[PDB]
Parts: structure tokens; C-alpha cells; sequence
């Protein structure tokens, strides 16, 4: 049995409010690789199954991801934690969610939205997000020191994503305060916040842009949500409303984490800092990714009993596919501890184990990271940390809310 305290729970939002288990992920990847993670009644995060199996090598991750016609996102949901007192009808109505959905109709949805992420269509916004990246370094850096995340992390992925979806870059805040409370909820900043109501504010925002896009159609997610046609048939109100929730957390929580947790790793590794400032190399972007694993655990259901790895999954049981420590595993990575921003192959897992459901923004979210080093490096590059990060407190989201840092060192 591996050695772990009694009743640890790797989705227990107290860790990582405090910091990552990466020791933890190491005992299991060595003891236990596949390890059964019991929760006492009531201490399920929204789940009232007894546990979950912990699933920590990277090719399990895979094997798990890309064989969903066992592995259901539907049944339960992907996210593996909430609140311990959600409602089960709760928890359901995030299958308006494509992220939770199954096939076939995950695929009639992803198709009709990766139709404005293809390589082209991301390569074509190079110039737009280039130009806003060297503003908001320079903006920050003319401010000599402050929040990192919020002076410098958050706005790159927020413009692209509001610019995207079609936002006035004047409400792109809005986005942002929404998307933060949703996924903030156990975090006491966010205390007093009910997420039904952030999510149902921004659901009546986002109807308020299929107003405004259906009189005046432009090149933008929401007005393609509004014009899709599935055989004949509009996208659902619950539909169209939790693809703008879906868009505006995925551009909000993943990438702008990716970015502090980066630049944590710079501060830590100067090293890699002098390098990355002088080469600006196109593998830092995943190496980042790597190391920050902004989502740290994605569920799954089985559809029906299931042998992995030895051991002998039973249906209707969850399996948390924890990439924060497949992204460690000692049997993929050449030295895994260690940040190399050259390292190639690089093949994690931050943007999930491959298949149905892999991340579409996954080349927006390399180019944004790109776009903002260089202009860090640009227009900070003796920055140096003043207090340690703040991290958030969620049991399945790896987040920074605040770092106070000198951009002059
Ligand atoms: C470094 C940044 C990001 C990380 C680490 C990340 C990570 C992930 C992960 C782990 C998944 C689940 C994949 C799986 O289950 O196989 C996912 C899905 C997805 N991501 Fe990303 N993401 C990032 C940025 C973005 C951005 C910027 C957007 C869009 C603007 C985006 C849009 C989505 C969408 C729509 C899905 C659901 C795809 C589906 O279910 O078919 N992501 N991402
Ligand atoms: C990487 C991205 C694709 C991840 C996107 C995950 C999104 C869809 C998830 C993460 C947290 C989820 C929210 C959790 C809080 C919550 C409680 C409810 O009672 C209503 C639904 C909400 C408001 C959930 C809606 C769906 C959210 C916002």
C-alpha cells in the first residue's frame, strides 16, 4: 500500500490551496499506480459513489482519454470536485457543457466549433495578439511592480477570448469576473458568490450578444454559434448559453495559470531565463504547459467493466485522470524535474490524453503563451518575485490568483 495518510484525497481543495502533492503523485506513480481513492460519506465533492480510482502514468492518461466509448465524459461530468453539498441536478446541467457530452452529439458540437480554431484561422490572429501583448507589458512594466496575474497573466488570454467569442473588449472584464467566480467557489475570495447566479449572469449576457450578433452578424463565435444548423435544428438556449460559459472559462482559468506558473518557473530557473530571453525558443510554449498543468485532474465514467493497467474497473465507477502527475512520469520524461524549454519530444499531457475531446484551443493557448514571453522578456527582463503566489483553491484547477512581483529587480 503506497504510504499516504489515512483518508488523503487527492481532489481535496485544501492541498492545493497550499500547494501541488507532487510527492503524493510520486508515491502513487511508484506503490500504486492505479489506486483506489476512498471518500467518507458526504466528503465527495458532489460524488456520492464511495471514490474514485486515481489514474497517475501518462499512458494510462491515454489509454483512458482516447477509448471514450467506455470512458464517458456524460455520465458524470468531467470535473472530479465541487462543493460537497451540490445538487446531483446541479451537476447535470453542465451536460449542456460539449466538454461533458458523449457522442454523437459531442461531435456534431465540436465540429461546428472547431471551425474557428483551425491552424489558419489562429495563425491569421499573430499580429492582433502581438501587438496586445508588447501594450500590456509595457503597460505593466511602466507600473514598476504589482500583481503579476493581474497586470500581466490574465490579459492576453481574456482579449483573445472576448475578441473570439465577439465581446466589446469594454465588457472584457465582465468575462473575466464571471468565469473566475464559476471556478473560484471554494476559495474564500470568492465566498458569498453563488456560481449558479455568476453563471446565469453571464448565460443572459451571452443572449444579449446573440441579440445584438443576430441584427448585426461579423466574423465571431458567437455569431456562428447563433447561425449553426444541427440537421435542420438550432443550437438549444442551454446550449448556445454553456458554450459562451464553456469558451469563456477555457480562455480564462487554463492559459493565464500556464503563464504565472512560467514565469515561476523562470524566476526559480535563471538558467532557462537567460536562455529563453536570448533564443525565444518554439519549445518553451509546451515545456510551460508541462510544468504549469494548469488542469490538474479530468474525470471520466466506465460504460462497462474494464481491465487497465492490471486492474479491474467497474462500470458505472470514476477514474481522475490526474495530468499534473502523468506529466511527471519518471518512465516518459527524460529527467521530469527538471524545466528544459528545449525538451523535444515533449509529450505531455496539459492538454488532456489525445482523442475525442482534445483541448481545440490548444495552438491559440501556445501562441498566446509565446506572444507574452517575448514581450515579458522584452519589456521586463531582470523581473524578480517579491512574495510567494497565492494559489487557488479548487480540487481539480490549478490556479495563481495573485504574485506580487518587482518588473526591475
Ligand atoms: C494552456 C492552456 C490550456 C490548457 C492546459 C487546456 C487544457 C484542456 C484539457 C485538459 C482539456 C480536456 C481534453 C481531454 O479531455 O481530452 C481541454 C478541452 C478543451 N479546451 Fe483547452 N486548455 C487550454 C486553453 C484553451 C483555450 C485558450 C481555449 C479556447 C479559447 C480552449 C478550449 C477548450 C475546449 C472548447 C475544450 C473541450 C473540447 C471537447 O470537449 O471536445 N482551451 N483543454
Ligand atoms: C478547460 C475548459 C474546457 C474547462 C471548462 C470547465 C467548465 C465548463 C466548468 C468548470 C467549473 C464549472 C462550474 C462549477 C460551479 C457550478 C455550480 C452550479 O451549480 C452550476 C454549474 C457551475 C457554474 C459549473 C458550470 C461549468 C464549469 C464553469
Amino acid at each position: 500500500s503506497p504510504n499516504l495518510p489515512p483518508g488523503f484525497d487527492f481532489t481535496d481543495p485544501a492541498i492545493y490551496a497550499e500547494r501541488l502533492p507532487v510527492a503524493e503523485f510520486a508515491e502513487l506513480r511508484s506503490a500504486a499506480p492505479i489506486w483506489w481513492n476512498g471518500q467518507d460519506p458526504g466528503k465527495g465533492g458532489g460524488f456520492h459513489d464511495g471514490g474514485f480510482w486515481a489514474i497517475t502514468k501518462l499512458n494510462d492518461v491515454k489509454e483512458i482519454s482516447r477509448h471514450s466509448d467506455v470512458f464517458s465524459s456524460y455520465e458524470n461530468g468531467v470535473i472530479p470536485r465541487f462543493k460537497n453539498d451540490i445538487a446531483r441536478e446541479d451537476i447535470e446541467v453542465q451536460r449542456f457543457v460539449m466538454l461533458n457530452m458523449d457522442a454523437p452529439h459531442h461531435t456534431r458540437l465540436r465540429k461546428i466549433i472547431s471551425r474557428g480554431f483551425t491552424p489558419r484561422a489562429v495563425g491569421r490572429l499573430h499580429d492582433e495578439l502581438q501587438e496586445r501583448a508588447q501594450k500590456i507589458a509595457a503597460e505593466a512594466a511602466a507600473a514598476g511592480s504589482g500583481d503579476f496575474v493581474e497586470q500581466v497573466s490574465c490579459e492576453l488570454p481574456l482579449q483573445a477570448i472576448a475578441g473570439l467569442l465577439g465581446v466589446p473588449q469594454e465588457d472584457r472584464g465582465k468575462l473575466f469576473h464571471w468565469s473566475n467566480e464559476m471556478t473560484g467557489n471554494e476559495d474564500p475570495e470568492y465566498a458569498h458568490i453563488d456560481p449558479k447566479a455568476s453563471s446565469a449572469e453571464l448565460i443572459g449576457y451571452a443572449m444579449k450578444m446573440a441579440e445584438e450578433k443576430a441584427k448585426n452578424p461579423a466574423d465571431d463565435i458567437v455569431t456562428q454559434l447563433i447561425q449553426a444548423d444541427i440537421d435542420g435544428e438550432k443550437l438549444s438556449d442551454d446550449e448556445f448559453g454553456f458554450f459562451v460559459v464553456m469558451l469563456a472559462v477555457a480562455g480564462n482559468e487554463t492559459t493565464r495559470n500556464s503563464i504565472t506558473q512560467g514565469m515561476m518557473a523562470f524566476a526559480e530557473h535563471p538558467d532557462q531565463w537567460e536562455l529563453y530571453k536570448k533564443v525565444r525558443p518554439e519549445t518553451a510554449a509546451d515545456e510551460i504547459v508541462r510544468w504549469a498543468t494548469p488542469v490538474t485532474a479530468f474525470q471520466r465514467t466506465a460504460l462497462r467493466d474494464y481491465e487497465l493497467s492490471g486492474v479491474q474497473i467497474k462500470k458505472g465507477q470514476r477514474v481522475v485522470m490526474f495530468y499534473r502527475s502523468a506529466n511527471f512520469d519518471e518512465e516518459v520524461f527524460q529527467d521530469p524535474f527538471t524545466f528544459n524549454i528545449l525538451r523535444n519530444p515533449n509529450p505531455h499531457v496539459g492538454f488532456g490524453g489525445t482523442g475525442a475531446h482534445y483541448c481545440i484551443g490548444a495552438n491559440l493557448a501556445r501562441m498566446t503563451i509565446n506572444l507574452i514571453f517575448n514581450a515579458v522578456a522584452d519589456h521586463m527582463p531582470d523581473l524578480k518575485p517579491i512574495s510567494a503566489p497565492e494559489r487557488l483553491r479548487s480540487g481539480w484547477l490549478n490556479g495563481i490568483k495573485h504574485w506580487q512581483v518587482d518588473y526591475t529587480g
